[PDB]
């Protein structure tokens, strides 16, 4: 399908994708990225409409470079005071993750069962988690609710700001001279600006992949904003691939396996694997009787989660930068309102299984089961315990 991957090459842009409703699991564990939201930069909007009006000053536009003009003169008003919010739409995406939840798992939610929410401070990120408990208290008003968010839960949910090392090789780490050899590489510039600006081989190879660039991102974000208005048409599917790709590799150097970033952009997720063993184990056990633990961040939290879970393929250390976008996919791991959730099952002899779901599909661990998608819950979580300490081992080779 061709409009799929145009949708898929949003990279995690993406909008959640489209999803269906259908034993009965005993406790769901989940983790959840805010729903689809407006841009959280003007950056890239700037930087087209400083390239459309200088080129209009010196008689560089054509007419369709005009039209665009004004229509990100438009998108400038109507994303002001807007900047970072969640969007109607990543509210109905939170109520049809919610909606499908309840319909598929009726029993685990039903009479007075107990959840329990968090989030983070950014506001985006606590009105997916109301717009999702929303929808839960509505079908089920019984429900017993703790909710709760804000810094406070930094260290799980927001670790990619807490790691000196990291911080530092997100801004200025090794994968940026890679990332910006492969942008030079793979952005064909010239055909796509060609539709705007007159004498497009005239502009430097570096302004014309920054303009380009900065039109894909605002291009990319607009669906996300439930504004009707659509500029994915003013590419191409093999542009929009060209792009998708850059943004990949963007995403996997610092944000996930990459060799280049050492694990380390992995490793700093453990103590949220480490607090979703723990609450897993406490309902277990009966220190928690909760019947869920729902929590409510961002892609910089579900990336390197996933990663550090080894859900297969999300951990691939794949050498060759060219290799990486058939191997790892950012729009498979964390689209807008990217979600992962265990689900734990007692059979009739007792013995616990633990289904993983990423983004509402059941995702594969790297160790046997005779029932898949369902593992063993003990196998599970002493894999899960080994990547841990794999972690830590990581990050002591930093400081």
């Amino acid at each position: 399908h061709m409009q799929t991957k145009i949708q898929k090459y949003a990279g995690i842009a993406m909008p959640y994708p489209n999803r269906t409703d259908s034993m009965t699991p005993f406790y769901i564990n989940h983790l959840g990225r805010h729903g689809a939201r407006f841009p959280t930069s003007r950056k890239a909007l700037d930087k087209v409409e400083k390239v459309l009006v200088s080129a209009q000053q010196e008689n560089g536009l054509t007419s369709e470079g005009m039209a665009l003009l004004s229509m990100i003169r438009r998108l400038s008003r109507l994303f002001d005071g807007q900047w970072g919010k969640l969007s109607k739409l990543g509210e109905t995406e939170q109520e049809g993750i919610a909606g499908r939840m309840i319909r598929n798992y009726p029993q685990l939610f039903s009479n007075s069962a107990k959840i329990e929410a968090i989030a983070t401070y950014v506001p985006r990120s606590i009105n997916s988690m109301d717009a999702f408990l929303s929808c839960m208290i509505r079908h089920n008003p019984a429900l017993q609710v703790q909710r709760s968010e804000g810094k406070q839960y930094n260290h799980i949910l927001r670790f990619f700001d807490l790691n000196k090392s990291y911080v530092n090789y997100k801004e200025k780490g090794d994968w940026l001279p890679i990332y910006k050899a492969f942008v030079h590489k793979k952005i064909s510039p010239v055909p796509i600006m060609k539709k705007f600006l007159l004498n497009p081989e005239q502009y430097l190879d570096k302004e014309a992949e920054e303009f380009v660039m900065a039109l894909f991102s605002v291009a990319a974000i607009l669906p996300d904003t439930s504004i009707p208005l659509n500029l994915e048409d003013l590419f191409t599917l093999d542009e929009w691939h060209r792009y998708w790709q850059t943004q990949n590799l963007r995403q996997y150097m610092s944000k996930s396996s990459a060799p280049v970033g050492k694990m380390l952009p992995v490793a700093i997720a453990w103590p949220l694997l480490s607090e979703f063993i723990r609450s897993a184990q406490e309902v277990i056990s009966g220190k928690s009787d909760y019947q869920a633990n729902f929590r409510f961040a961002h892609a910089e939290t579900v990336i390197p989660f996933v990663s550090l879970m080894g859900i297969e393929k999300t951990d691939v250390q794949v050498c060759r930068p060219d290799s990486v976008s058939v191997y790892w996919k950012d729009y498979e791991i964390s689209p807008m309102a990217a979600n992962v959730q265990w689900l734990f099952y007692r059979d009739r002899d007792q013995r616990i299984w633990v289904k993983i779901l990423l983004n509402e599909e059941a995702a594969a661990l790297p160790i046997s089961t005779a029932c898949f998608p369902y593992y063993s819950w003990e196998k599970t979580r002493i894999f899960f315990n080994q990547r841990i300490e794999m972690a830590k081992k990581t990050l002591s080779v930093f400081n």
